[PDB]
DNA sequence: GGGGTCCT
DNA sequence: AGGACCC
């Protein structure tokens, strides 16, 4: 059966939360800085010349009055996060995030009822919000055009309370399946949408360039098929499957190429709270277990905060080094689910994982410590 | 780089 | 426990 997906995607997300935070910065070009970084900017600052994920040296150099905000603190981005996945849920419950800024949500149900109340007279009336892509010429008898049309409006509608409730502006992808709604999302930006009709999917595929941009196809699975000379989507989509299935396996194989063709059959998964909570921190070294043991104290304070709000408790903690991942993991004792010291207990449990992971009599390099609470009761 | 999902 | 993806 044919589905009606939208995607939501909020204009440059940190940046936004930074102005409505302090208004004394929306006249002025913005961007939220993590570490030495520039990770993202309201548009205002994109005119001057800066970009996504630039380095703030070149940035000022690039725009000297350019104002500087630090979001090395995901919290207040966070409570907007789920403010905004709340705010959609009320729409329909099957709320899937991705990343802080981004939900699918699936409108298949909430569509058939508009129209299972909808006059057969004012079936004509029926109108599309926001952009048609590739300006494609709308055909109301097609009941396809129609589920799609339908969902433009709900998309409009989901918008308005986000801005009018939350303050908030974003651009909308309407299609049949996530990852359509997906790259259609973006076509037009900032703070409007798009949908597509089926006749379009293959005009919106190939605008693609690099293989890379089909959500899925990531770094790895790329260098992959760029090894084999596969770098259109069309290069892709003609592929061998046999050969692929052998280079790829028949479970990537298989759905990547189906992706090649716009076709996804994934559903828009309902994501509920958090399964997880994490702090990370990488550096250039560190070498010694005291050391560590200091960094796994700060990560560890910051975590019994949230894994503190929250409400449910976490019954496994892990350990993560980078000196290429490797990781460790173990319940928490039953007496530790208790908040009143919880502190030095854990980093005894920590560093009894992080010494069977290392061998701390020799020497030893790492670029990266995290800590982990998950399995929530 | 700095969170989080899921498949296996 | 590790590997991939997403942002
Ligand atoms: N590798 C990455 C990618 C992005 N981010 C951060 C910066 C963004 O604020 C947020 C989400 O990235 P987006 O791609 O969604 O960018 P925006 O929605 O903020 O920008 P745009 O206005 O261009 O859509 O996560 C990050 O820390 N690490
Ligand atoms: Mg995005
Ligand atoms: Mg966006
Ligand atoms: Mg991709």
């Amino acid at each position: 059966s044919s589905r009606v997906i939208v995607h939501v995607d909020l204009d440059c997300f940190y940046a936004q939360v930074e102005m409505i935070s302090n208004p004394e910065l929306k006249d002025k070009p913005l961007g939220v800085q993590q570490k030495y970084l520039v990770v993202t900017c309201n548009y205002e600052a994109r005119k001057l010349g800066v970009k996504k994920l630039m380095n703030v040296r070149d940035a000022k150099e690039k725009c000297p009055q350019l104002v500087l905000v630090n979001g090395e603190d995901l919290t207040r981005y966070r409570e907007m996060s789920y403010k905004v996945t709340e705010l959609l849920e009320e729409f329909s419950p099957v709320v899937e995030r991705l990343g802080f800024d981004e939900n699918f949500v699936d409108l298949t149900e909430m569509v058939e009822k508009r129209l299972q109340q909808l006059q057969s007279d004012e079936l004509s009336a029926v109108t599309v919000s926001g952009h048609v892509y590739n300006n494609q010429s709308i055909n109301l008898l097609d009941v396809l055009h129609i589920r799609l049309l339908v969902g433009s409006q709900i998309a409009a509608e989901m918008r308005e309370a986000m801005y009018n409730q939350l303050g908030l502006t974003g651009c909308a992808g309407v299609a049949s399946n996530k990852l359509l709604a997906k790259l259609v999302s973006g076509v037009f930006k900032p703070n409007q949408q798009t949908v597509l009709l089926p006749e379009s999917c293959q005009h919106l595929i190939h605008s693609l360039n690099h293989i890379k941009e089909i959500p899925g196809i990531g770094y790895k699975t790329a260098k992959c098929l760029e090894a084999l000379g596969i770098n259109s989507v069309r290069d892709l989509q003609t592929f061998s499957p046999k050969i692929l299935e052998k280079e790829l396996g028949i479970s990537v194989a298989q759905r990547i190429q189906k992706l090649s063709f716009g076709e996804d059959n994934s559903p828009v998964i309902l994501s509920g709270p958090p399964q997880s909570f994490s702090e990370e921190d990488s550096f250039k070294k560190c070498s010694s277990e005291v050391e560590a043991k200091n960094k796994i104290e700060e990560l560890l304070a910051s975590l019994l905060n949230r894994v503190c709000q929250d409400g449910r408790k976490p019954h496994t903690v892990r350990l993560i080094i980078r000196r290429g991942r490797e990781s460790r993991q173990c319940p928490i004792p039953s007496h530790v689910i208790q908040k009143y010291d919880v502190m030095t207990p854990m980093v005894d449990i920590l560093m009894k994982l992080f010494r069977n992971m290392v061998n701390v009599k020799m020497p030893f390099h790492l670029t990266l410590l995290s800590v982990c609470f998950c399995n929530l009761k």
